[PDB]
This record gives C-alpha cells, structure tokens and sequence, in this order.
C-alpha cells in the first residue's frame, strides 16, 4: 500500500534546500525519485536554477520605499502575490489529502491554482476544496480523442476554470533514469482522463503516451471553439513558438522547461525568458517556472518580463510535510523573501519590479 | 592468456556510464585501460563531452510531429538511423568473437560498419558475418610501401568496401600514460595489415609507427586511382584541412580528434564540427565522431552540419557483455534516445534535424 | 553571560584566512555566526573576494621605484596608509574592550575610524579611546523620528566626527540564516541609538526595523541642513545611485555590498566601482568596502577609482585575538602587502597607483 | 646539517607531476617548500598551468611531415631542442653536485644554461662543470653598488656569458606563505653575489632586499657601456614593458611571472605572451617560461612568438632524483613529447611551429 503524509500543522524550515531534504523522511522512495529528479544527466535541471544568478539586481539605495506591497491585480483577480501553483500531477504521491489540500492551502493565500489532467482527486474535488471565489485554472493533457476532447474541455468550464493551459513540452516523457532506477509506477487512479488513462501501475513513459503526441496550432484553435476560455502555451521558450502560439490565438504564454524533466541539454528557463519576453512585446501576459527556491528569483522573472511566476517542487514539499497549512507556509516564504527584495531594491510596487534592470553576469 | 568477454545476449544498463562501468568485470585490466583512456592530461578528451552543452536544443511546442523516423537514406543505402560503428582497433580486446560479433550485431541493426586496419579478424571474415548486404567501409592504416597499398586496397574491394576512410590524425601515437603504466602490449594478430606489422607483443606506439607517417594529399590521388572508391578523410577539424582534403578529391569529410587520444590541448571534435561544415558547405557528406554518449549529441552534430554520426568506446563496452546483442542494444539505446529527443525538438525526419536552428550557451 | 576576547598583546597569524580560523576560540558560537556569514545561497559574499582577479595587476619593470610611500593626503588628514576601519555593530561580540579598544588600534595606526550607530560604548567613549587628535566619521541609521535624528546630529558634531556616513543598503535586514539557525540575539545596549532601539536581547531583524526603512534624497538634505558635515552615501553600486545622492548635496560615495550580508543575487562590490567610478568622474571622493582580504585587493581598488578602502570582519577577528594591539596587527599586515604590490607593480605613491592601468580577465 | 639528493643516474617517471611528487623523498621539507610553493593564495601560479588550454593546437592533416627537427638555430648556438634552462637560485638544495651537475646535463643535452646570481656554485665552476662550448647566459641580480655591479659584470665576461639577463620582476620577495610556515632560510653561501649577500642562515626576504630595489632603463644602458653583452629583460608582460626595455638598448625580451612566485593577482604569462609578441614586432628575441609541463605547452609559446622556452622547477626535481643524468631525462621527455606534437600538428621545423595557428578557447 503506497503511505504519503497525513500531518495537517506548522512545519519547520529554514529554506526551501532543507525543505527538500525534510520531505524524504514522508515520502516514500519511489514517489520522492519521481517528484524530486530530471532528465538525462540533469544539465538542465541544475542550470535552472543556477540561471537566476546570470542576471544580478542592484540594491538601489534613497528610492524612498516602505512596506512594498506584492498586491498583485490580474485580469479580474486580486492576488495576494505575483505567485501562483504550477500543475503537478499526482499530490495523493506527497499527502493523503492530495489535491483537496494543495486546492485548499492555495485558495488560503490567495492566488491562482493550476489544476492538473493528471491530479488524483477530480477537478469537482478540486473546486470544492477551494471554494466558489479561488481563482483555478485548468491545464490540459490532451486526448487523441476529439469527443473526450470537448467532455473535458465542458468539464473545466462547469468547475469554473479561468484559463486553459495547454501544456505542449510532454508529447513524450524525458529519460528519467531515476524512475527507471525505483520501477516506478503511479499508485492512484487520475479521474480527469479516466476516459483515456487509468493511472494505477502505469509507467511515466506510459501516460505521456496515452495522451496527444501530435500538437498543432489547431489544438489552439480547438480549444477556443469549444471552451470560449483563453489558452496559454506552456512551455514556450523561443521566438517562434510564441508566433506559432500567438498566431493561433493563444491569449497567454508560460515559460517553462518542465522544471529539467524533459530535454536534458536545452536552456535554462530564466535564460529563455529574455527572448519570449522580446517576442511577447506585453501583448499577452507571460507566466514563468522552472527552478524558482527564493524571493530574488521571483524578482528577476517580473523585471525580466514575467507578469506572475508559478511554484513546482518546493510547494509539493509543504504539502508532503503540513498539507494545507504546510503549503500555504511555503508560499508565505515566497512572499515574504519578495518583500526583503522589493525594500532592498527600491520597488514600492510589483508594477515597480517590472521596471527595475538587472546587470548582465560578465563573470559567470 | 588473455581472455575477454565471452557472453551473447541481452545485458542490464541504463546509461553509458553504467555500462563503462560494468565492462571492467569482462575486459582484462590492461585491454580496459587501452579502450577507456586518453593522451596526456585528458583535458581533450573530458571536453569532447562537456562540448555538446556548448550548444542548446531548444524544444519547440506545436510542431504537429508524432512517431518520428530515424531512417536515413545515404547514397543507396537504408539506414536504421543516422548512426554508424566507428573504426576501432582489436575487438578481440573486449570479446572473444572480436569483429564477427560486431560486424554481425551492426548488420543487424541496420547500419555502416567501418572495418579497421588493426582488426582482430581479416575482413573476409568480417564480410561473411555481416553478410553480402551489410554495408561495410575500410579504414586504411597506410604502410610505407606502395605494393603492399595497392594489396590492401584490391582486398578492401575483392570485400565489397563502398568507402575508404583514410585515418590522418594518428601518423604517430599519443602520449597515452595508462598504456605506459599498464606496460600495455597487443595480444592478438592484425591480419589486414600482416605485411607490415605483426600486432602480438607490440606496444600501442610502435604499431603506428609502422603504418606511414608521410601522409599528402598524393595519398588520396593514389587510393582514387588504385580503388575506384569514395575516399573519406578521418581527422578533419579546421577550414585548411577541407580543402587540403577536396583539392585532392577526397568525397567526403570524417570530423573527429580520435576520442580524445591523440594530440591533448587540441579543440574538442564538436567545437571543430562548425567550422568544417562551414567550410565543406554541404558540397561532400560530414561524419562526426568523439564524445557522444545521449540521443541529444546525435541530434546537435546533425543540427551543425553531420550527415552521420559515429560510435566507438560505447559500441565496444556492449560488445564486451553481450556480443552482437550487446552491441545492437548499444545502437538501439542511441536510437531510442534520437526517437524521444526529435519529438521533444519538433523534427520528424533526419532533415528536419538538419534544419534546427541551436542556441549558444553564453554561460558555460 | 555573554563572554568576548579579553587577550590585550601580539597575535600570531599568517594572513586573514588563518586569522578567521583562530578567531573561532574566543568568540562565543552566535556571535562568531553573526560576525562571519551573509545573505540567502551566500552568492554575493563569495563573489565579492573573487572578484579581485577579474582585473589582473600588471607586475611593471623598469620603473625606478624603491621604499613606496602608502601615506596618505585625505581633506587635512595625513593617513598612514589609503585603509580606514568600516563601520561594523556591536565590536562587544569580539571583544570585553569593544570600542575603546578598536577606536584606540585605529589611532594609533593612524587612519580614519568609522563608528557605527549600533556600537556598544557611546561616541563619548569612542572620542575619549582614540584622543583628540583621532579622525573619527560617524555612520547614521536613522530614526523615524526627526527629533532623534536632529539629537544624534548635535552628539555626532560635539564628538568632533567629520564626516557623516548614511548607510542606505540596510533598511531592512538580509536572510542571514546562519543568525536563524543560531537563534541570534544582541548581547549588550546600543546606546548611540538608545532614544529608539535598546538591544539587548533583540535580533537582527528587529534592529534594523527599528530604524528609517523610507530613506531619500531628503535625508541628505536634512543631515546637511542640521549638520554642516559631508555625507557620504554607503550602498552605492550604480550611476542612478551616484546622480541621486550627489543632486541631493553628497560629498562623498561609499561603494559597499554590506559585505554580502543584504541582498543576495546582488553584483560583487568590486564589480560594481566601475560603474560607480565612470558615474563620479573624480567630482567627489570614493571609499570602497566588501572581501578586502589581501595588499593586492587594495592596490585594484584605487587603481580602479577608490580614493580610500575599508577593512570590516578582518580587523573584528585582530580585535577579538589582542585587542587594540591585534587590531593594529591587521592594518599593519594590509599595509606591508599594499608596501610589497607597490614595489612590485612599480608605483612610488598613492597617486601612482590611481594611474595604474589593470588588465580585465577575459578567462576567470 | 642540510643533506640534499646524491644519486646519479636514470631516474624512473611517466609526466612531470609524478616526478615533482617522487622529489619530496629526496628534497628535505623546507627546501621542498621553497622549489615547490609561490606567492600569497597561489591564483597566479595556479593560472600558468592552465593558461595553456586558453589557446588550442590544431591536429592537421595530409602536412606531408616524418621526422620533425627540434634543431634550433640561434645567433651562433646551434641547440637541440628550442628548450633552455631557467634561472634558479641555490641547486644544492636540491642536489649535493649542485650548479656542476645541472651545467653538466643541459651541456650534455645540448642547449643554453642560464646561471642564477644566487648559485650556489661559483660561476667558474658552472663554466668548468659545462665545458668550454656550452653556450651559458648569467643571470643578474644587481648590486646597489656600482664598483660590486662592475666586478660581477667582468666576472661574467670571463666565464664566457653570451647574454646578460637582467630579472627585474623581484626587486623584492613575494608573500610566499609556505617560507613563511617552515621558517626557511638558505643552507649554503652565495659565492658570485659574496660582496653584498652571504646566503647562509638569511630569509629569502633578506637576500631580494640585499639586491636593487630601484632598476630602470639607466641599468640597461650601465651593463651594455660594461659588458658588451646583450641584454634580456625577465619579468616582461606588457608594451609598456617592451618599449621602456627596448628604448633603453635591450637585445632581448624574457616573458615570465617568475613561476607565480611574485605578484599573486597578476596575470598567468603565457596569456601576456601575445602582448608582449606583438609589442616586440620580431625586433628581438623572446624567451618564454612559467607553468611549462608538457611538449604542447612548448609548442603553443613558439606558435605565439616565443622563440626559446625555459624550464624551471621540473628540471629540479629531475637534479634532485637523478643528478647530471637526471636532470637531461627532463629536457629529455620535453624533447620527445614536442616532436609528438610536431607531428600531430604537422610541422617540420621549429620555424614551421612558429608559422602555427592556435583557436582561441571560447569555452575556458
Ligand atoms: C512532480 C511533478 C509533476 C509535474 C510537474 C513537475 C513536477 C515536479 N510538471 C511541471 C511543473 O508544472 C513545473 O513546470 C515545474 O515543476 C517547475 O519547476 P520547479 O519544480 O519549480 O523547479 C507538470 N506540468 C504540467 O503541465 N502538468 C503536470 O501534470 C506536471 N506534473
Ligand atoms: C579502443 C579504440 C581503438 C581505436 C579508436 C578508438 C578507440 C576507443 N579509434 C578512434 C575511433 O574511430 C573514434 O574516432 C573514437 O572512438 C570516437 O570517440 P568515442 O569513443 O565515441 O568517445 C580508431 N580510429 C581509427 O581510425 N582506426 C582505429 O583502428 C581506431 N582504433
Ligand atoms: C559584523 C558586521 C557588522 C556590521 C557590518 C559588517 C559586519 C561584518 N557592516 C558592513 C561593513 O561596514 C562593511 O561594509 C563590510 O564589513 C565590508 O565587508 P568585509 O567584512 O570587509 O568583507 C555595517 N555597516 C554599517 O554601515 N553599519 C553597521 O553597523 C555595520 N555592521
Ligand atoms: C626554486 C626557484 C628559484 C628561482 C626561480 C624559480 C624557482 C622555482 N626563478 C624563476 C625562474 O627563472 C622561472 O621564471 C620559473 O621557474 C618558471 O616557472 P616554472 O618553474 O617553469 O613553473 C628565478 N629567476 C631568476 O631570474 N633568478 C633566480 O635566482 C630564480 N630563482
């Protein structure tokens, strides 16, 4: 029987580095290799992160600043933060509770959740964890089928989703020599894509498989046919996919490189993130993930052309350890690491953040 | 008596570090030593392979690619895939079955197999294990004698060579200090080149010492007017060297610096591989070889101007476990992982590999 | 009970590294913690001693030098040496001494003493340990207050300090998480500031909380108004912050990173005084902190546009081991390098190192 | 009593690093210190090594090369090899023969033996050791007394120096800690500088402040108007440097760092080479030295304008193991691995290497 965390309370924590150590401890073996490891030789995964410091951020000094404010006003939302959760399949993995306390937790600090096809609760669950008024948005693995197609898409829409988030950077899954090292299977069913994926004893090779290989421009189109919701294009880290994206009428774009699960010997996002920002010229709003641990992070992305900025592993973590009350912790953490860095740079504001240039890394 | 690897069929690895690894327990010391290492300080050979994220594959979305297809058509030949055996010296180092096992395993496959001068076998039997319709080419260790040129290339013909890969960079050996520890010596026969080197108790310099030195562009006009067949120059990694090459007929171009093992404080071969194609200029066909080890260094030589793309020291640890299973496995790893990152890139086709744009990694 | 360094004598050490090292047996485990570490992954502080040999020293010959002179000519200030001791809290942590033993070593070296606002001894006593002859600056964390910072302005003036450093890169703390995991609190009374801020028992955090986060261009204006003294702005890393200070009256720039104890992300200060150094373009003086390790560290930075360099965690280690004895062990050993660079570099006198021409290192 | 190496014969090693490892068994602690170290935390030192991977040697091919020709014709001197022997102090620390066996096997080798001012030896011995037709250059560390520089000057006309080689990048001691650790000081006498300095029992601080501190171009001029003799600078590795010296009446031009041992933050001399070689113009010669430790180091000064290259500290330790047969085994195995790199290159001559084109390393 697979036994995630069951404690619901205050964690302790320094920093998300011992965070991730602290998880091994709920987590079992299996589920922890899946959550916690990359592609290939993990070049991609590791230069995510070390990315953030290419670009440096000067602590402006007499910019008459107090108390920034992280308030963030996107779309008709009111966020707590520029901060939102990425899609990550399969909580059940991190906590008994799954998605209804990510869903929960989220909704508590106030900001957008990005559901997953690949959730071990329902989006129904989902929605009623959070409440009427959370802010979700649902990200799509498509079927092969264009019936189950318009179900699910009819589904997102009876759940008040705000946004569809075609994730188009998993037509296969990357060689993740770490599930192959644990045999790893997924434990629990994914009700969302029962209609093509039964989840339990499946392979990750298997499931990415189940879904949408052949991804086009007129998924797009699908999709606003059907759902009258504007898509964003995840995994978009070049000046022709956001034209591609753009020109089928994509209404939002997420940088991303699945957080070095995928391509093992493509680009760090943050590195990425400079030419999609050029390309986007502020048309549509730009989401961005991939390597995010600390506040100063979060500030680059938003001075780099970033409008909000998602969070992978480290929340998934929260969870495993506190559930809701774990999760919203880690997102305070974000938050309150944002706070230091807009006092320290000068920005009063995140419209602020957006204005502040960062010195190019000589000397990496 | 020196006794390799005697087993024939399928071996348990994930990666080609593993497998590295897992070849010492079947290949005698000092036959491992010889196959693994390098000249000098090693810092050619460690670049070779660090060399490929000098260049980023971007993954582009919506790219409407599904069941990509490595099959590649070279001259007359159908190729499984745009990858081919290296020539490599003494098979019957790592398995008792020498070149019949891997003459055989590559047959099978479906691919190129370059025979070399310095076989454990004679090439009748390499021939006859890969049967009448293997493509096979011969790679020329010249003597300093002209008559015994001319039995080399009339045997190269009487066995069906549709290419002759003329090695330039090894006119004498490096400074390869493992050999020098191990006190190595050859404990098998060379009978292609018997007429001027005896192989058994030789040490690695004195067999290269024996070949010709004196290389010229003469050396091409002599194997075009004795053979009649395509003459690929091995060891080409500078504008000056393609057209010392063509200006004397040589049809194609083999980039390469010998796996790190020849001349240490020299470029790495996929730093070189730019400015060959841009001096080639598509006007004969690119091989490439020396550090690949993922499906992604395949995919960057292709994307820099390589039409084909080479394995050794990986193709020879297989071999050393499994035989000819061993080695295709080998190959079928290669392809596998050439399959997952052409639909990650957006390319169904080899040619469309050939049209993907890399993006410089300015922080290496 | 809180127990420093009592130790008034001669210390052995070699050079700053064995120093840190050695200050381990006498400072107590929190205080050494708050001493000796930084912000956040601890980038910055790492990169600040690094960043020297981005810009190689050209050792000259020829150059008719002998017996180099490091005194220096500053205002009407003869200098020992172009080195002058950073405004560093509470040197009780170090020693039972604290500012009467710092304030009397810096005399008696004979160089220009930065008392901080967070001092365990009053200004009174700092005046009294170094006599009347000392030069003494006083570094201001204001208040929120205008009537206590008008009160600190008057005590500063009847101590006879000539000049006022505003330190603007600390308006709130940095993530020094090494004081975290410490449970770090003050020891003793800050009394300079004790009108808004007690001490004892409070943590980093709350400290710098307690003073003015809000800080502008006004607040030159209003020291200059109330003072008649130069400011200098401490924190100053780019052209923006060199215009906004001096349109606001400064008469001084104090180029500093906080020693890596801020924003972490941030550029290394060393980096940072070019940018600052093009901007000032000789209108007002230069002071420049953070890694200065070695005589090498020094000459760089007045070669590069420094008129004075300051000396921070080395001269608290010399403090901690002897005293006001060690303490002038520390300046003594930065100047018998900067003695050794400037023979060895060929430069007769302060002046001629601000002409010396460094060379960029293009493989660091 | 201080008891150096006292064996003379074949020594066995496989590189220079093993061979300065097997010297600690022969050199006693301090000695080994001394030879072994450099100056402050050894960035400089560190650099020289590997600085020659900055440039990249480009295995050509089809050169048309056999047999390369390390003979080296300069002025009157017809060398074996464009390798000579370094200046450095005091051979008995590391072998009982001293001066007399180092003279002997560069004699015997066949190229210039540079004699050091602080020989241990006298320089009639030096002479008497080499034979009449060694070709032997002395090394000058000049007195601050003009009668003493006039008499070492006639001294070193009598003996028979083809050149003066002025050091002018140790006009006092580096910050060589590990001297500083051990206590160092010389074990024997000084016989050619017995008229200011007596070596025994002295700090190699004291013997550097015993010598000139003020040299300039009028040094120059003074051994030219008294000896007759051309004049190389050593410590050269700027334009500057090359016009003051030239201007002055040099004939020559020594690049160097002193092997890291002076300056730590200064540049690694094989990257000032190309700006001293362009400064230089051919006017002159240049001799290159400081981290050469393999055959394409060699190689790679010559092809950037170094027309000899000197060997210190590995020459040594072969003295230390092996004496006069010892010390040749080096300039032995140097010989050996340049016509390696010769070939592999494809030059015939040592003029050809010059001819030579290296690609910058964009990757260091
Ligand atoms: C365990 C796990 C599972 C998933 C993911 C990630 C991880 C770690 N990611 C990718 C995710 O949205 C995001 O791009 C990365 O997590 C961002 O990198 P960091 O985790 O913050 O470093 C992902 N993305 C997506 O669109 N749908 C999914 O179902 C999942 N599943
Ligand atoms: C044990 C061994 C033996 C040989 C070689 C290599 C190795 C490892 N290579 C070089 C070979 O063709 C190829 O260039 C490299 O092996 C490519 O580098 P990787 O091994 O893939 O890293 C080689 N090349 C050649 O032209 N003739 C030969 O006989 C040999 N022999
Ligand atoms: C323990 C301690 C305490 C303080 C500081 C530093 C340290 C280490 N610093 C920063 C200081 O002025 C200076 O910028 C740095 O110390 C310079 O870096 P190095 O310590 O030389 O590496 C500091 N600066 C300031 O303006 N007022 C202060 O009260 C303090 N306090
Ligand atoms: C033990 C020792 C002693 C000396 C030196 C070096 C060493 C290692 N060197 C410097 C020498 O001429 C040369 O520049 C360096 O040795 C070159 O660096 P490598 O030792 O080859 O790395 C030196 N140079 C000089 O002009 N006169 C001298 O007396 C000495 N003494």
């Amino acid at each position: 029987v697979y036994q995630a965390g069951t404690h619901e309370g205050m964690i302790d924590f320094i920093n998300m580095e011992d965070l991730e150590l602290a998880a091994t401890q709920v987590i079992p073996s299996g589920g922890y290799g899946y959550i916690s490891s990359g592609a290939g030789d993990l070049f991609t995964y590791r230069e995510n992160q070390k990315a953030f410091n290419h670009q440096l951020v000067i602590p402006h000094v007499l910019k008459d600043v107090e108390l920034p404010d992280t308030t963030t006003y996107f779309s008709d939302e009111t966020l707590a933060a520029p901060i939102i959760m990425a899609p990550v399949a399969a909580h059940g993995l991190a906590h008994e509770q799954a998605e209804k306390a990510s869903a929960k937790g989220v909704s508590e600090f106030g900001t957008i959740y990005t559901a997953s096809s690949y959730a071990s609760c329902t989006l129904e669950e989902i929605r009623a964890a959070g409440g009427p008024e959370a802010p979700q948005w649902f990200q799509f693995y498509m079927s092969k089928d264009d019936g189950i197609n318009l179900d699910i898409l009819e589904m997102a829409k009876r759940n008040g989703a705000k946004a569809v988030v075609l994730t188009a950077d998993a037509t296969v899954g990357g060689n993740r020599e770490t599930d192959r090292r644990n045999g790893f299977t997924f434990p629990l069913p994914m009700p969302i894509v029962q209609a093509y994926q039964s989840g339990v004893g499946q392979t990750m090779d298997a499931v990415y498989k189940s879904s949408k290989q052949k991804l086009s421009p007129k998924d797009i189109e699908f999709i606003t046919t059907h759902s009258e919701l504007p898509v964003y294009v995840k995994g978009v880290q070049s000046e022709d996919d956001v034209y591609r994206s753009l020109d089928a009428g994509a209404q939002g774009i997420w940088v991303s490189n699945h957080g070095g699960r995928q391509l093992d010997g493509g680009p760090a996002s943050f590195d990425s993130l400079r030419y999609v920002a050029e390309a986007v010229d502020k048309r549509v709003p730009i989401v961005f993930d991939s390597g995010v641990r600390r506040g100063q992070h979060i500030f680059k992305a938003i001075a780099s052309g970033a409008d909000l900025v998602a969070i992978g592993r480290p929340a998934i973590y929260g969870l495993s350890l506190g559930g809701s009350t774990g999760i919203k912790q880690v997102f305070d953490f974000f938050k309150t690491e944002l706070e230091m860095v807009m006092q320290l740079a000068g920005t009063q504001t995140v419209e602020d953040i957006k204005n502040a240039k960062l010195r190019e890394n000589r000397f990496m």
